[PDB]
């Protein structure tokens, strides 16, 4: 839906992804809690029902994630090489 590609879920993901990306590019590949994430991508806000899917689904699922010590950390594709 129009209303929803504005960023219901998918946009703060992807913001979310991209932010993570970036980050571990750069030297940050650390993993970080949910909360550490949000200031950065600017959704400290988001709604409880976003992070918790955030928490239990998208950085949970996302092959472009990876859990660690509860803290969520970006997954490589396949190095950059």
């Amino acid at each position: 839906a129009l209303s929803g590609s504005s960023g219901y879920k998918f946009g703060v993901l992807a913001k979310i992804v991209n932010y993570m990306k970036t980050r571990h590019q750069r030297g940050d590949t650390h993993p970080l809690t949910l909360d550490e994430i949000l200031d950065e991508t600017q959704h400290l806000d988001i709604g409880l029902k976003q992070k918790q899917w955030l928490m239990t689904e998208a950085l949970v699922n996302n092959p472009k994630i990876e859990v660690i010590d509860g803290k969520y950390a970006f997954k490589p594709k396949y190095n950059v090489r």
